[PDB]
């Protein structure tokens, strides 16, 4: 896997951000994490949704460098979103959300599971520490 540079356009939710990639505007879905969402009337503004969403926003908004890392399987989902690991100044936003108890480790589909063990480890910590979603 290699990282590639990208530029923020707009954060949309805990798990979704709009980036400029290879010169094209693209919506990205964070690989392997499910956050509470502020989207879906089939739901609404679930609990810790506003929190997960401000976490992703701040982190991506305040960064020097954003990088996207595609996994080894399909790179877009059925809605046309890029599927990736997103890094803000070297820190993976997907792991940070899970480390802070603001995301669950999603249902994993091979072969898009390269960082799955890593994230599960952080998730177990977040649970142990009873943070947010786990409290």
């Amino acid at each position: 896997l290699h990282k590639e540079p990208a530029t923020l356009i707009k954060a949309i939710d805990g798990d979704t951000v709009k980036l400029m990639y290879k010169g094209q505007p693209m919506t990205f879905r964070l690989l392997l994490v499910d956050t509470p969402e502020t989207k879906h009337p089939k739901k609404g503004v679930e609990k810790y949704g506003p929190e997960a969403s401000a976490f992703t926003k701040k982190m991506i908004e305040n960064a020097k460098k954003i990088e996207v890392e595609f996994d080894k399987g399909q790179r877009t989902d059925k809605y046309g979103r890029g599927l990736a690991y997103i890094y803000a100044d070297g820190k993976m936003i997907n792991e940070a959300l899970v480390r802070q108890g603001l995301a669950k480790v999603a249902y994993v589909y091979k072969p898009n599971n390269t960082h799955e063990q890593h994230l599960r480890k952080s998730e177990a910590q977040a649970k142990k520490e009873k943070l947010n979603i786990w409290s």
